[PDB]
């Protein structure tokens, strides 16, 4: 609506594959499409040290 700002109401920001970003009345959580399980933190398992 405003020059197509970068924020606007697009999708999430950049979750992993199989994870969604929803905004329930409790807060914005994550919906797991593969297992269907739900979470509340940004899933990003990345250990470049091991």
């Amino acid at each position: 609506d405003s020059f197509w700002n970068p924020n606007a109401f697009e999708t999430d920001s950049d979750l992993p594959a199989g994870w969604m970003r929803v905004q329930d009345t409790s807060g914005t959580y994550y919906w797991h499409i593969p297992t269907g399980t739900t979470q509340w933190e940004p899933p990003g398992r990345a250990s470049p040290s091991q």
